[PDB]
């Protein structure tokens, strides 16, 4: 599923990710946005063999399993092919966890890079 900004910016609000960790809802939207163009869907390949999942982008060494990573540690006990549903839960849920490990939304290198620090609010002008 490629979800619209504000839909998207609703199903996060809704699940809790507004002020996560006092990260505000505009960080959420545009983390996805650049991490994954919001398209549910989408996966990449790393050079370390892991995968990054999701709308979020959420990988296989650390977070979920995909039975080719080495290291894999499953931390959010969960297939990565939930992370690629047309529902975002199982990726928001395991969000939550990652955003609480020590580096906050920095293990998010598009947020770094393309978010942080930047009017991150203009990504939910115009809902409702």
């Amino acid at each position: 599923k490629v979800f619209g900004r504000c839909e998207l910016a609703a199903a996060m609000k809704r699940h809790g990710l507004d002020n996560y960790r006092g990260y505000s809802l505009g960080n959420w939207v545009c983390a996805a946005k650049f991490e994954s163009n919001f398209n549910t869907q989408a996966t990449n390949r790393n050079t370390d063999g892991s995968t990054d999942y999701g709308i979020l982008q959420i990988n296989s060494r650390w977070w979920c399993n995909d039975g080719r990573t080495p290291g894999s540690r499953n931390l959010c006990n969960i297939p990565c092919s939930a992370l690629l549903s047309s529902d975002i839960t199982a990726s928001v849920n395991c969000a939550k966890k990652i955003v609480s490990d020590g580096n906050g939304m920095n293990a998010w290198v598009a947020w770094r890079n393309r978010c942080k620090g930047t009017d991150v609010q203009a990504w939910i002008r115009g809902c409702r």
